[PDB]
């Protein structure tokens, strides 16, 4: 028993960061196949930054200015490529370590494990959610970027995040694979907003069927409710709306625990109104929203992976 | 900046598990050189483990008895030894994995990260503390016997910690690498009582330390104190005593923030008597002992490894 904010092992993950470097900036890189994947403001200086016309300042760059070095070891540029966002840079030698993957894009509200990496090391390893808004919060230096995010499904490594930028509210935002930013932002020192960050209320309900599964059941009342009038409370505290796929995925978690997920909605909208009170729910005085359904089974069920 | 519960790449741990079968009970070793390390309760049956007679049972072991897998390759057992708790298995198979690594035993109050692992393979990675009594707050599933903790130093892996029991309260013991346990405990299923658990106080001033590079203040009163005052309020707090070795370790970071540990330990006192009023600090509505000042120096400085 017990429940903790876990990672996937990033052993499949380790062995694909390298350093990249183009004049002076240096930051981090993902080396699949025999192609190399970073940020494209590594072509970029300090100044360059505040308004970058990067196809401009690409033009200036040929494959012998990019620097590449897999731990100790450098692998040869042979050719380079734009795509959105990220630079693709053509390598002569395929990674050995390559795992199975897939590049995927996730939605708001997915959770994924953050490998945080300076000068093409490893760092540290967390786990984290995309918020409703297109923002992670994160833990990032300077020289983080490159850092990539990912899902283990089995044997395979699905990347679904690359770091580009921290915004100057303190949150972090960056693309996919393919180079696309989530969110409305754009790889420039500007000031950008953020929309409205709202509680993921799909995860809120995982997390408290975890609670049950491991004994903390004080939040369970005798009361009911229904989608509508529930909405209608989750809106007032910024609460993300519940559909019927969200009742679909909670499924599993209220057949094991004989649970309705309309039952364990009316026990939150009683702890949105009413609060704690000095109590806590799996060690926690807040309500959590950065486990899904699906994170939720996988921890109290033991699935593993190669 | 941001601050995240992070973990260390356990990449070079994932290569080190395999799965150690005895009979009918399978649970995790660690393989390092041509030995495998396990909890010696894998020579028990169900009905063992009340009153297990540990020589007695393991007399009646030969060498082929024990079924070690590495991922998918079975190691040939050709000698077995009783340290304390675990099981070293002499193997013909030197780990040709085996990183640069020690054998530590912690003190409480310091963290380390978990690598869960079920049937030899990882499931996923968490960062914890050894709370003063010695116990853990895992998250942990049967057959996860054998999951071992480790924190990394450049390129050295440090094993402290191997799992073995839950106890009937849902918190975690286990012993270090030659199998002495960490607190009062021994391995059998019997009542057993973990003594009171404190807050770990040197963690969280390190962790205010944090909050306050990070951008939160409001809780930075301007009043001071005395150790000896501050220790009457913590102990009332169930709160651990705070040493000059302690501020001593503090020092680094009092230095960058330019607040002295004393001035930060009134702030704390307040907060213990007055509570934090609806208010959060680095996300968190409690306070947080789970970040040694080492791991904040770390986090706030970007420290890597090979
Ligand atoms: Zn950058
Ligand atoms: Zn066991």
């Amino acid at each position: 028993s017990g429940f903790r904010k876990m990672a996937f092992p990033s052993g499949k993950v380790e062995g694909c960061m390298v350093q990249v470097t183009c004049g002076t900036t240096t930051l981090n890189g993902l080396w699949l196949d025999d192609v190399v994947y970073c940020p494209r403001h590594v072509i970029c200086t300090s100044e360059d930054m505040l308004n970058p016309n990067y196809e401009d300042l690409l033009i200036r760059k040929s494959n012998h200015n990019f620097l590449v070095q897999a731990g100790n070891v450098q692998l040869r540029v042979i050719g380079h490529s734009m795509q959105n966002c990220v630079l693709k840079l053509k390598v002569d030698t395929a990674n050995p370590k390559t795992p199975k993957y897939k590049f995927v894009r996730i939605q708001p509200g997915q959770t994924f494990s953050v490998l945080a990496c300076y000068n093409g090391s490893p760092s540290g390893v967390y786990q984290c959610a995309m918020r409703p808004n297109f923002t992670i919060k994160g833990s990032f230096l300077n020289g983080s970027c490159g850092s990539v995010g990912f899902n283990i499904d089995y044997d395979c490594v699905s990347f679904c995040y690359m770091h580009h930028m921290e915004l100057p509210t303190g949150v972090h935002a960056g693309t996919d694979l393919e180079g696309n930013f989530y969110g409305p932002f754009v790889d420039r020192q500007t000031a950008q907003a953020a929309g409205t960050d709202t509680t993921i209320t799909v995860n809120v309900l995982a997390w408290l069927y975890a609670a049950v599964i491991n004994g903390d059941r004080w939040f369970l009342n005798r009361f009911t409710t229904t989608l509508n009038d529930f909405n209608l409370v989750a809106m007032k505290y910024n609460y993300e709306p519940l559909t019927q796929d969200h009742v679909d995925i909670l499924g599993p978690l209220s057949a094991q625990t004989g649970i309705a997920v309309l039952d364990m909605c009316a026990s939150l909208k009683e702890l949105l109104q009413n609060g704690m009170n000095g109590r806590t729910i799996l060690g926690s005085a807040l309500l959590e929203d950065e486990f899904t359904p699906f994170d939720v089974v996988r921890q109290c069920s033991g699935v593993t992976f190669q």
